[PDB]
């Protein structure tokens, strides 16, 4: 009653945009580690039951088309939708490899109206980007685009590490907010700066199980 | 599903915390803002509600911008050492990143900054809750841990402060808190409020909290 009905054929689709090499004409160097993060995320989410697909070095066109096309799909037997973005970011904007595109435009497509099939179902956006308020949307930022998010060349971001670890072990028993909160604490505890940020328009508790 | 974890905010303190409610109903003509009929009804339900949770609630009304800033700053300079948390509720007119005082408009972000870890070390590691009902996204928020923002309406749209029933968000918040304030976790309460408000406009919660928040046991 107080939970999102997960009784569906599929858990849902999980698009993982992984931008690592940005065209010079943007002024943003390679994101060594995003490859580590991504693989981690791929497993973690595939493990939750998502039909996950990874897209590398996407342009603002590719990224917009991707999200556009996905929203257009039929999500009837889908429990929800998940999108994970990994790249450079600024004021509410995400970096393509050839420029910058506004996050709002990526989520726009899945709004209640533009995507009848996902209506009433959770839309999840996990955004990791160092430098659209509609119901049932949830955003989880590695940290605001302005403040820097700590990585580790061959170890990946703390956020992603924490998120995959927590999800790996509790992705089945904790509610989505509990997990993200632990991710919050864990990322936070690293410094002892950066604190992830969760924005939730969810109307029911979210559980990737039963 | 819910149980015994070091994943809960330590609530074992002398007192629960202070709860500041700013009830701006009347605004200076020059601001062009109208009377917020129904705000007193929210203010009353809110004060009773939080008083009931164990908060030491203080209610200010028709405050000026200078007043709001001063009040919150002073609140941040007090010694919250024996308090478990801190709550501030703003009921007024709103606009992108700003909230109205009677004499004008001031940035929500500055109002909340007063409590950042480095400026209110006595609330450090302690949840700082802001419930904002600014009629009329992470941006108008401090980059600090243990902060929680529950925005009344769409930080892009307008909430419907009912003529003489009280804003939908507020009333829903109080309703759910009366009922489960002492048995549900903060995100559970607000998520239900979200649903409730939506079953009528969608409120949004920004959480930087690092632990679960239970007001009791």
């Amino acid at each position: 009653t107080y939970q999102y009905n997960m009784n569906f054929e599929k858990l849902g689709k999980c698009i993982i945009i992984n931008n690592k090499n940005f065209d010079k004409v943007t002024g943003m160097g390679v994101r060594n580690g995003t490859d580590k993060d991504a693989e981690a995320l791929f497993k973690c989410f595939r493990s939750l039951g998502f039909d996950v697909i990874v897209y590398n070095d996407c342009s603002c066109a590719k990224m917009q088309d991707l999200l556009k096309k996905a929203s257009e799909e039929d999500h009837t037997n889908a429990a929800c939708f998940a999108c994970i973005l990994l790249s450079h970011g600024e004021e509410n904007v995400i970096y393509g490899k050839d420029g910058v595109t506004p996050i709002k435009d990526l989520t726009a497509h899945f709004r209640g109206d533009r995507c009848k099939t996902l209506l009433e179902k959770p839309k999840l956006f996990f955004i990791q980007a160092c430098r659209p308020v509609e119901a049932d949307f949830l955003f989880a930022y590695s940290t605001v685009p302005g403040y820097y998010s700590w990585r580790s060349p061959g170890r990946g971001s703390w956020f992603v590490q924490a998120l995959c670890s927590i999800l790996e072990e509790h992705g089945k028993d904790l509610e989505i907010m509990q997990i993200l909160t632990r991710v919050n604490d864990r990322v936070a505890r690293h410094f002892e700066k950066q604190i992830p940020c969760v924005v939730s328009m969810l109307t029911k508790e979210l559980y990737f199980s039963q």
